[PDB]
């Protein structure tokens, strides 16, 4: 009898032990643009050295022009409204805002914020309900109260910032909408490979998009989560692609680079090494899925499929 199967490692996790207790800024919006932003038109650039690939090979593009995806981190509002109009010189399509960020997050006075807790895991092990609702209940309480707004440090701890008044408070959705974008939620925890759930609400929303959708896609930093649904989305769109091509091709536009490589962390962040053994097994495991369930369309969801076929530890 398996506690946690893999894929699931983040379960055993307390929750209440890594309660937010301030408000991140999660831009301080003096670029134009987000950080990390990204497209699946962009040209391929050199791997970064940290994950020792082979510099020499030409992954394939088989697929990209018409893969319609970005990514990036999080924005402000105007930041936003630069990323719109800029994806809609590339498609005539809806443009959504493919929120992955479980935590708490919205906007006060404009500045984009997040409850942070360590680890950013302010709403680990909450079902999407109780974190929508969480974050309601604490943008709401934020407006016309004081609030301390900061940068974390080094140590993921405030850092400066600033205080003031709150006099208009705004959700994501608010924001992507007023942006022109459509907005979708999928409340994935930092730092950890998607939940079973995550997964099955994007594959339900993926199936109705229509043909000329662009998927927006972003985070906090705009790399390990962002990244771990580009991905997805590149198999799902280019199944005849193979492995090593996609999370090849993912990485050199400006993702992370979901396959092996000598994983390497400060003390402070070893918490960090086996979730991210966790995520490359789980890749190779979609990608499994990817594989063994087009054919029919998809009928067996990830999590039901996942069951009958669980991952092998790392
Ligand atoms: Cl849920």
């Amino acid at each position: 009898t398996v506690t946690e199967p893999v894929g699931s490692y983040a379960r055993a996790e307390r929750p209440q032990d890594f309660e937010g207790f301030v408000w991140r800024l999660d831009n301080d919006g003096k670029e134009a643009l987000p950080r990390n932003f990204r497209t699946s038109a962009d040209a391929l650039r050199a791997p970064e050295k940290k994950f020792h690939l082979d510099a020499a090979y030409v992954p394939s593009r088989e697929g990209m022009d018409a893969l319609h995806i970005s990514g990036s981190s999080a924005f402000t509002p105007a930041q936003l409204k630069n990323v719109a109009a800029k994806l809609r010189e590339k498609t005539a399509g809806p443009i959504y805002d493919v929120d992955l960020r479980q935590e708490s997050h919205g906007y006060l006075d404009g500045i984009p914020v997040s409850w942070y807790g360590e680890r950013d895991w302010a709403n680990l092990g909450k079902s999407q309900h109780e974190a929508l609702a969480d974050e309601r209940h604490r943008l709401h309480a934020a407006l016309h109260k004081t609030v301390y707004i900061a940068p974390l440090g080094k140590h993921k701890l405030p850092e400066g910032g600033e205080v003031r008044r709150v006099q208009k408070v705004q959700t994501e959705q608010e924001v992507a909408e007023a942006a022109g974008m459509r907005y979708f939620r999928i409340a994935a925890t930092d730092h950890v490979w998607p939940t079973p759930e995550n997964i099955d609400r994007f594959l339900a929303f993926y199936r109705t998009l229509p043909q000329d959708a662009w998927l927006h896609f972003h985070s906090e930093a705009g790399v390990g989560r962002t990244t771990a649904f580009m991905v997805m989305t590149d198999m799902l769109k280019n199944p005849s692609v193979s492995l090593k091509d996609i999370l090849y091709r993912q990485h050199e536009i400006g993702g992370f680079y979901y396959g092996e490589f000598p994983i390497k962390t400060k003390d402070k962040d070893s918490w960090k090494t086996k979730y991210y053994r966790e995520k490359i097994v789980m890749i190779e495991q979609f990608y499994r899925y990817v594989q063994e369930n087009r054919a029919d369309g998809y009928q067996t969801p990830w999590s039901v499929w996942l069951k009958s076929h669980p991952a092998k530890a790392l």
